């Protein structure tokens, strides 16, 4: 029993962490077949004022690269700029290249991050896409390129975020590995502000099963609401759609509580707590998907 | 910026996860030099009833086993006993064992789980022992074994945890690398419960300076207590006492709030936020060491 955040295990993808560097900049790459791909802010030149990449890329010089795995260095062979990342040719291929596609989020999609200074990795955590198309994470100085990942049923890596910016709020922007950021933000420093977070609810209804797992029921609500009208209420009150409900049903069935119960329940909590807590949390938690919460307590895929 | 609960970097200890069997009961076992360690659990008999260990060693036929690492096959040269675990001389080393030391954990000390099943890593968390001697995890049937680690700065791996029960009250008990149980629960099936845990006030003193740096402070008291008289109030509360607030300086320094200012804030939301939180945290946060928030936040050590 439990149910924790956690990170699928990272040790396929730090075999792929590379260190970028040109000049003095220095960030974190990946390292698949002969190609590294991370952030063009790499080549950005030192100034406050706004930087012209296409500029930057013109005047851009091979030899400047230093590109690194594990304090080795590797042959750079031509660069090309995507939207907010810079693809490296290289001069030999990673032969510890995990089998892998390329996957860009959608909201309310759970991955992995990898945070990575140098090129070697410190720490590695779950997180969720919010609405506003960025994460709550935690970097510091040097972070960025730092990837996310998920590794599919089959062992599939699935490469879906490079870490770009903090905004001036605190909040986490990166890009997928084909140079689009997510939420359209600008990859350098500006103004920018994303916009207000919503409560995943098909999270929350995940997380109110595991509680009525656990014996913990005392929140359950007997009004009568349908998708749509819990949809509409949603809307107003912060919260995202729920997507459908038939995939719930081995929760649905093991706790003979229905989705639209849960529904109805969502909206009751809403109003508060009263004090009490489900699971140890004193508010609705949206940070388990149902993914996680059948994987967790079942060991199962969906 | 940012504070979230992470684990180290799992690819050194995914290399010595293997899959130990003895009849039809698997379980995970770690695998260092020519020894593979692993819970007494795998040759228990299938029963309900109470296992006499000693029994069951001297009953042992190396035959029956069968240990591997992703399909690699290890032959067993012989088995012995040490308290909670065996240890498993095999036929060949592991050419990827790490640079490591054993230790055993004291509680307020923070470090990783390794979820295994089946002799693979399936999830990574960090955590934080307990004053009861466990831990919150997230396990399921076939986790026993799985490896607990803390990766020190010079690269040592600090094997501390291999995980072997859970209780009937969802607390989850290990052992170290000696065989020792930590707080000397029984490693079967049992109605032993675990004593009530106090709250790691050093820990929540250190959360609560990651908030104010991350820019949180609705919580923040307009009052002081001094060390002695939060002690004699933790003392009353389930609080552990705090010693010195001078290993606090940098943050103190950082912050401009002294000690004595957390601690009467503790006082004050000793018993929930209501329905806001800090840090995305219901209550307050007990998880994360000083050590362990000055390396996140600064990339420093004390």
């Amino acid at each position: 029993s439990g149910l924790k955040k956690m990170a699928q295990p990272s040790g396929c993808v730090e075999r792929c962490v590379v260190r970028v560097c040109y000049g003095s900049t220095v960030l974190n790459g990946v390292w698949l077949g002969d190609t590294v791909t991370c952030p063009r802010h790499v080549i950005a030149p030192s100034t406050t004022v706004l930087i012209d990449y296409d500029h930057a890329y013109s005047t851009m010089r091979l030899h400047n690269f230093s590109v690194s795995h594990n304090g080795v260095f590797l042959g750079v062979v031509g660069v090309t700029m995507h939207g907010s990342v810079l693809r490296i040719k290289v001069s030999q291929s990673n032969v510890h290249t995990p089998k892998h596609v390329f996957k860009t989020l959608k909201p309310g999609d759970s991955f992995n991050i990898l945070a990575c200074y140098e090129g070697i990795a410190s720490g590695v955590f779950g997180v969720n896409l919010r609405t506003n198309f960025t994460i709550k994470g935690s970097f510091i100085n040097g972070a960025c390129g730092s990837p996310g990942y998920n590794v599919r049923n089959d062992g599939t890596v699935e490469f879906c975020y490079l870490h770009q910016i903090e905004l001036g709020s605190g909040a986490h922007v990166g890009s997928d590995f084909t140079g689009s950021v997510y939420g359209n933000f600008d990859d350098q420093p500006s103004l920018q502000v994303e916009s207000a977070n919503l409560m995943l609810s098909d999270n929350v209804v995940a997380f109110l099963y595991a509680a009525l797992l656990n014996g913990c029921r005392w929140w359950l609500c007997s009004t009568r609401v349908n998708v749509d009208g819990f949809n509409e209420w949603a809307m107003a009150n912060g919260y995202t759609s729920v997507s459908s409900v038939e995939c719930y049903s081995i929760l649905a069935a093991k706790t003979g509580v229905s989705v639209e119960q849960l529904l109805a329940s969502i909206q009751h909590l809403h109003e508060g707590f009263g004090g009490k807590n489900i699971l140890g949390y004193s508010s609705l938690c949206d940070e388990f998907t149902l993914a996680e919460v059948v994987k967790q307590m079942y060991g199962v895929n969906l």
